C-alpha cells in the first residue's frame, strides 16, 4: 500500500505515466480504438494479447512485468442513461478489485466514459464520483490524467472538497 494514500491529478499523456500500473479506456475487443486507447496501444502493444473483455469489467495483462488493466465503460450512444450510469460504476469497481490483487502501490487512472464514449454529454462528475466509490477504499495512490485544462481545474477542486 502507498504510506498515506491520495489523489492527484494530473494533464498530460497517461502513456508517460509515473505510477506502477496503467487503467486502459479499452473498447471491448482489444482493439487499438483511439485517444487513450491508442496510445496506450503505441506504448504497451503487448498488453492487447486476449485483452477483449465485457463492457462493465476490467481485464489484465502484462507488459514485461507493467500491468495494463483494460477497463471498458459503457458507449452512451449506445446505452440509455439509467444502464451505461450502471456499467460505469461496474466497470470501476472491477479496476478497484485489479488494483488490489496485483499489490501495486499506485495507479494511473483515466475517467471513463468521458471521451469518444461521452455520447456527447460532459460526464466529469459522474464518472470521477464512480471512481472514487470504487478507488475509496484501496490503498494505493491515484493519479487521474486529462487532456484540458478546464477538465485539470474541476477534478483537482473535486479531489481537495473532499480534504
Ligand atoms: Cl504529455
Ligand atoms: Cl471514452
Amino acid at each position: 500500500g502507498a504510506m498515506a494514500p491520495s489523489y492527484r491529478v494530473k494533464r498530460m499523456d497517461i502513456a508517460k505515466n509515473d505510477e506502477e500500473c496503467v487503467v486502459n479506456a479499452a473498447n471491448p475487443r482489444g482493439l487499438p480504438g483511439d485517444g487513450v486507447c491508442k496510445a496506450v496501444y503505441k506504448k504497451w502493444p503487448e498488453s492487447f494479447k486476449n485483452s477483449a473483455t465485457p463492457v462493465g469489467t476490467a481485464k489484465t495483462v502484462m507488459c514485461g512485468t507493467y500491468p495494463v488493466i483494460h477497463a471498458v465503460g459503457p458507449n452512451f450512444s449506445n446505452y440509455t442513461e439509467s444502464e451505461g450510469d450502471r456499467e460505469l460504476a461496474a466497470a470501476y469497481r472491477e479496476v478497484a478489485k485489479e488494483v488490489t490483487r496485483l499489490g501495486v502501490n499506485s495507479v494511473a487512472i483515466p475517467l471513463l466514459s468521458t471521451g469518444v464514449y461521452s455520447g456527447g454529454k460532459d460526464r466529469l462528475t459522474q464518472s470521477l464520483n464512480h471512481l472514487f466509490t470504487a478507488m475509496d477504499s484501496t490503498d494505493a495512490d491515484v493519479v487521474i490524467y486529462c487532456r484540458d485544462k478546464e477538465w485539470e481545474k474541476k477534478i483537482s477542486e473535486a479531489i481537495q472538497m473532499r480534504t
